[PDB]
């Protein structure tokens, strides 16, 4: 005699609330903030303020060479 029973359920719908293009106020922020954005994206936090800013743009240019848009016909 044992606990013989079977039943399982689950559901999950794709929601909205989405990012996209990088912050255009990189120059307006602090060097530390740029180094923060870099480290989280596996980027080196070495160079000067302008270097870090343009390195963020260079990263974007690789992962998505567009002005901020989904690289596929979808949401």
């Amino acid at each position: 005699m044992g606990h013989h029973h079977h039943h399982h359920s689950h559901m999950s719908t794709p929601l909205t609330g989405k990012p996209g293009a990088l912050p255009a106020n990189l120059d307006d922020m602090k060097v530390a903030e740029l180094k923060q954005e870099l480290k989280l994206r596996s980027l080196p936090v070495s160079g000067t303020k302008t270097e870090l800013i343009e390195r963020l743009r260079a990263y974007q240019d690789q992962i998505s060479p567009v002005p901020g848009a989904p690289k596929a016909p979808a949401a």
